[PDB]
């Protein structure tokens, strides 16, 4: 409610009140910003991480690996400081593929070596921590390696570390996945990719995790419309009948959730089926913060 009705970037006491709102109890908003769509990567992009709304809690840096070096330069030198100025946490996202890479030894030394290499992706940018994207089951060997790496990371990130840095588990699977059963003690937040899902199915999914967390750790995810992407239908008009909107309102029975996140926050407000790149004032993000914290 100390948040702007447009997308101003407040400067003094207007900003301080937003800095205090964020230290206060609230349902948090998170956004995956696709790095290859940042104006500092390639050409033809319309949106910068500098445009992210002041009332955002976490920005994920989600690369695909063909971003131009200019992106990483701007992230370290410009973007991270300005987002930290707005009290926005910046977190690097990486796929589970990275933690089960067989180029790294499946041994204590190997789990530590790999954790060191992922920790460079955090420390070299002054980031607030690391997000691991899990969308697959693992064999015994993969499970063993991923668990080892989570356990090595847990020394520097998340609840076991005492650093204040985040260790995030984001997934489209449930709390029965063996990796989850191995690593839940290491986790800051768990984010459920819930694109195009039943409002009626939400409780069932939460219940699969609720024994391993408090409800403030749990966030649910909708997607914005990706240019040439899957039509999940999470952002239909009118807004206040959207799946995203109903996600902002949903609470598990007898408890309050952590909040929600968007995939492709860089696509906030682009109509479903509009495959061109546009700018955004982050209307949906800002509305959806209001919807969770009225
Ligand atoms: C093969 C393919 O297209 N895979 C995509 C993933 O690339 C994408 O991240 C994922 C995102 O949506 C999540 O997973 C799906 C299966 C479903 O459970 C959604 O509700 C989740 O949000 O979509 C895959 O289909």
């Amino acid at each position: 409610s100390v948040c702007p009705s447009d997308n101003t970037h407040a400067t003094g006491a207007a900003l301080q009140k937003i800095l205090d709102y964020k230290k206060g109890d609230h349902q948090i908003m998170a956004g995956y910003f696709r790095s290859w769509r940042d104006t500092a990567s390639g050409t033809g992009n319309k949106v910068s991480m500098l445009d992210l709304p002041d009332c955002l809690d976490i920005a994920f840096v989600f690369p695909e690996g063909d971003e131009t070096a200019s992106f990483w330069t701007t992230l370290k030198d410009t973007y991270v400081p300005a987002l930290h100025g707005r009290g926005i946490k910046v977190v690097r996202s990486v796929g589970i593929a990275q933690l089960i890479n067989t180029a790294w030894d499946n041994t204590p030394a190997g789990w530590q070596g790999l954790a060191d290499a992922l920790m460079k992706t955090v420390d070299d940018y002054g980031l607030d921590g690391l997000d691991i994207n899990v969308q697959q089951s693992l064999n015994a060997n993969q499970l063993k390696q991923a668990t080892g790496v989570f356990n090595a990371l847990a020394k520097k990130l998340g609840p076991k570390s005492g650093t204040g840095k985040l260790l995030i588990f984001d997934t489209n699977m449930d709390g029965t996945q063996p990796l989850w059963r191995n690593v839940y003690p290491t986790i800051s937040y768990v984010l459920i990719q819930s694109y195009g899902r039943s409002i009626s199915g939400l409780q069932t999914t939460y219940n699969s995790f609720k024994s391993y967390i408090s409800s403030k750790q749990y966030l649910i995810g909708f997607s914005f419309y990706e240019e040439n992407g899957t039509n999940w239908g999470d952002t239909t008009t009118p807004m206040t009948s959207s799946r995203a909107w109903q996600y902002a309102k949903w609470q598990p029975s007898g408890a309050t959730k952590g909040g929600i996140f968007s995939y492709a926050i860089d696509r906030d407000g682009v109509a479903i089926g509009d495959n061109t790149l546009k700018t955004t004032d982050f209307t949906w993000t800002r509305q959806l913060i209001g919807a969770m914290n009225p």
